[PDB]
């Protein structure tokens, strides 16, 4: 499955991909998963997690 | 809506938020969606995106 991106997108980081509204993507999967912002109750930290690591409660 | 860790994760870059297994974690919203990991069929580089910005082909 491809997808096309409906908007600009400059990349912010080292591990982020720029691209241009109507580029062609191609998802590939990783063990990883999505990756979610999250906030930690145990630290106060927060920033992205990788969805594979963790569960409901 | 509460997660948990199930193994430690260590920060590889200045976005992600490190844990260790046990930690409670809160999803937060954001407009970006969840990040994926992607390949441009335009230009051949790789990179996280933001999934809310493109839409399937």
């Amino acid at each position: 499955t491809t997808f096309v991106a409906l908007y600009d997108y400059e990349s912010r980081t080292e591990t982020d991909l720029s691209f241009k509204k109507g580029e062609r993507l191609q998802i590939v999967n990783n063990t990883e998963g999505d990756w979610w912002l999250a906030h930690s109750l145990s630290t106060g930290q927060t920033g992205y997690i990788p969805s594979n690591y963790v569960a409901p409660s």
